[PDB]
């Protein structure tokens, strides 16, 4: 809908693939997924994430708005019982999708924001989580930020046309 076509692969879709990735092996993503809780719970835990996410990245509260109202709805359409894979795409895609077209993500921060959005969405989820039958020890939890953001750390974007005018 928003991403692009076929060039320099575009930045949203390996945000998404990367951050989906990440979230795919993340505790905080596979404990509350095999509880099987429910797109209630869900929308609210990942609402929980995405404000502390935006809020630390100094994000519009306009777009930070918006972003919160797609990722819910993407995250309430995935429905109960499906794996971490899904929901954390349910989350990258409708993130990404805004970050770019808000310009809050670009090619040179979005490891910067994939790292720290991550880092708090990952550990307010969790927190949330915890109230609805879903708890997540601290030692879990940390090691989830810490791979979400090892993974951003060396996130290079394979684009040819990304000239910025310098030489």
């Amino acid at each position: 809908m928003h991403h692009h076509h076929h060039h320099s692969g575009s930045l949203g879709d390996q945000l998404t693939s990367t951050l989906a990735s990440a979230l795919t092996k993340t505790n905080t993503l596979k404990a509350v997924s095999a509880s099987k809780p429910s797109a209630n719970v869900a929308v609210a835990i990942v609402t929980s994430g995405l404000k502390k996410a935006l809020g630390a990245l100094r994000i519009n509260a306009g777009v930070s708005s918006q972003l919160t109202s797609a990722v819910s709805q993407a995250v309430a359409n995935v429905r109960p019982g499906s794996s971490p894979a899904v929901y954390a795409k349910a989350i990258a895609a409708p993130s990404v999708q805004i970050l770019v077209s808000s310009g809050s993500v670009n090619n040179n921060n979005a490891k910067q924001v994939a790292s720290t959005l991550s880092e708090n969405l990952v550990r307010e989820m969790a927190n949330t989580a915890r109230r609805y039958r879903v708890n997540v020890p601290e030692a879990s939890v940390q090691a989830d930020v810490s791979l979400v953001t090892s993974m951003t750390s060396t996130f290079v974007i394979s684009s040819q046309t990304s000239v910025q005018m310098g030489g």
